[PDB]
């Protein structure tokens, strides 16, 4: 293939520019439009082919457009696992398994001279309608299980964690029932322009994070347990953590691949 390995009917893409059509949302393309990419005068500022490494680069940068559960600026993928749908999910005790092959393009620095974060992957929980009901949310948002960043030369993984193990269900079905952890970081450094391996592998109960195909961060304890009542979808791209002005990130992708056997 000339461009890079990623399947565009399992994919929608959010981009930092404000849709014309809509304003103060985020422009966004879903399938078949999203194959289009490249001859998007929007989307193709910020998801666009490098055809000298088969790569596709995904910039963004503060914009001041975002959505109503997302506070910083993005150009980032979000999994759809039957091609046209949002709303069909998937459980932990279904599971899935995401791969993909990353490279940090360029990345700004912040004024104290270090640099910018920038969250490449991530697994989002999803209310079920039911469930929102039940609860009467506004929306069907729920906290993100799962944010890999690139930090400051590391592979850093954040995961939520039940605030009150005793609470009830229909609190834990809200994010107020969720905080983080401490957070735990791959021993290898990860330098800028090296490309790397991402796999996360979902069980019932348990999610594991590999770099390179050689260490694993294992979760696997009463919070995947009781995380078990959402429903779950893959995110990948770049997810910019600054609103410094001027500052962005650029991250490629030569290869992603969800699967959910």
């Amino acid at each position: 293939s000339k461009t890079a390995k990623i399947d565009w009917s399992h994919w929608t893409v959010t981009v930092p520019e404000e849709n014309p059509d809509k304003p103060g949302k985020p422009y966004s393309l879903g399938y078949p439009e999203i194959l289009n990419y490249a001859e998007d005068k929007i989307a193709s500022k910020y998801m666009y082919d490098d055809p000298k490494d088969k790569s596709v680069v995904f910039y963004a940068f503060p914009s001041g457009v975002t959505t109503a559960n997302t506070h910083y600026s993005r150009s980032e993928l979000r999994e759809t696992m039957e091609t046209g749908s949002n709303k069909v999910n998937w459980t932990f005790a279904k599971g899935g398994k995401m791969r993909g092959t990353y490279a940090i393009d360029d990345i700004s620095k912040e004024p104290d001279g270090k640099y910018s974060r920038v969250i490449i992957a991530q697994i989002h929980g999803v209310l079920t309608d039911e469930q929102r009901d039940l609860i009467g949310q506004k929306d069907n948002n729920a906290p993100p299980i799962l944010k890999v960043y690139w930090d400051k030369g590391k592979i850093r993984v954040k995961t939520k964690v039940l605030k009150d193990l005793n609470a009830p269900y229909k609190e834990m079905l809200s994010e107020d029932a969720w905080g983080d952890d401490e957070g735990r970081n791959f021993k290898e450094k990860i330098d800028l322009n090296t490309r790397f391996t991402l796999e996360v592998k979902v069980s019932d109960g348990r999610m594991e994070v590999i770099l390179n195909d050689t260490e694993s961060l294992v979760y696997d304890d009463i919070h995947m347990k009781k995380w078990g009542i959402f429903e779950n979808y893959f995110k990948a791209g770049n997810y910019f953590q600054s609103k410094t002005p001027g500052t962005f990130a650029k991250v490629k992708i030569y290869s992603l691949q969800v699967t959910h056997l």
